[PDB]
């Protein structure tokens, strides 16, 4: 067990002592550890499960680190450094540089207040442009949310704000790293149509229509209105309740991908098999709405980024904005000279 080799004080592979836990996923978890080869350097270090499924993705995700942080040596691109790996009583250990807090907790513990616009169009820029890099390799991440962005450094300053009545925490520095590489996937790869649900699922994988790195696009744009807002605006893990909450704030599914789906369950006669007035789609309907409706304010640059996440959460992924396009998006003007 996990727990048995995870806690505060317990030295790793004779060389990594255990400070306490910076997080948790699936897989297992990451722990920040003090390296006593490394002069005491501080480091992440996640412990996978010693389950075939996670065990798989850790080796794959090595595998891939090895190849960005070869092609990136410096991190101009964004994604973390891998140190090194090691086994711990059958648990596959992966080292990485120590970052701060993930844009989720960030958000969590600032009381789930959005972040400023300013900050969301820095750190946007820097998810693009990390993500358009694997994108450049032939990869996908699959698995883009908040607990994968990290802020190099989360510290902040903290202020009484008058307009909310309560304290909030700003950043110093928004710069950010992607992580968890565990799902990326290579376009000679088989795409597999089993995708395990989130809320950051684009639609042609709900639906097994394929896919490859649109789907990533998708999720960056659940990931900003998430940053805007302070909290999701896809809150289930019911697939077709999900697709009913896409309806909700995006319009219809277009008939031709509803067309191709291998999964009939979700629909009869081409249309969603929703009852709006069940209890969950009471729920549905109250809770989501278009769009546009979503937006704080009428000013252009809360106009520009909605525009950008419109066009990111274009359904089809055939026509869903490219990251290299996005890169270009008025939205990003203000941080050029
Ligand atoms: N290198 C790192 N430095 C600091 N924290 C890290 C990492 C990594 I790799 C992951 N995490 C934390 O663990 C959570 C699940 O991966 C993430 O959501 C995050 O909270």
């Amino acid at each position: 067990s996990m727990h048995l080799i995870c806690q505060s004080g317990d030295v790793l592979s004779a060389r990594y002592e255990i400070v306490d836990t910076l997080g948790e996923g699936a897989f297992g978890k990451v722990v920040e550890c003090i390296d006593h080869k490394a002069g005491g350097r501080h480091v992440a270090v996640k412990i996978v499960k010693n389950v075939d499924r996670y065990c798989e993705a850790a080796r794959s995700e090595i595998q891939v680190l090895e190849h960005l942080n070869t092609t990136d040596p410096n991190s101009t691109f964004r994604c973390v450094q891998m140190l090194e790996w090691f086994e711990h009583h059958g648990h596959i250990c992966i080292v990485f540089e120590l970052l701060g807090l993930s844009t989720y907790d960030f958000i969590k513990e600032n009381g789930f207040l959005p972040f400023r616009l300013d900050h969301i169009r820095k750190m946007a820029y820097q998810i693009c442009k990390s993500v358009n890099f694997l994108h450049s390799n032939k990869l996908t991440h699959t698995d883009l949310k908040p607990e994968n962005i990290l802020f190099v450094q989360s510290d902040y300053t903290e202020a009484y704000n008058p307009k909310i009545k309560r304290d909030e925490r700003t950043l110093i520095n928004p710069d950010i790293k992607v992580v968890d590489f565990g799902s990326a996937t290579y376009d000679d790869e088989h795409h597999s149509t089993l995708v395990s649900t989130r809320h950051y699922r684009a639609p042609e994988v709900i639906l097994a229509l394929g896919w490859s790195q649109p789907c990533d696009v998708w999720s960056i744009g659940c990931i900003l209105i998430e940053y805007y807002l302070g909290f999701t605006v896809f809150p289930t893990h019911d697939s077709k309740e999900h697709l009913a909450m896409m309806e909700r704030i995006l319009g219809p599914l277009p008939k031709h991908m509803i067309q191709k789906t291998r999964k009939r369950k979700y629909f009869h006669h081409d249309r969603l098999d929703w009852d709006e007035h069940s209890s969950a789609g009471r729920y549905v309907s109250r809770a989501c709405k278009p769009l546009k409706e979503f937006m704080l304010s009428q000013d252009v640059e809360h106009e520009r980024l909605f525009d950008l996440i419109q066009k990111m959460l274009e359904y089809d992924p055939a026509k869903r904005i490219t990251l290299r396009e996005a890169l270009k998006h008025p939205f990003f003007d203000l941080l050029k000279k």
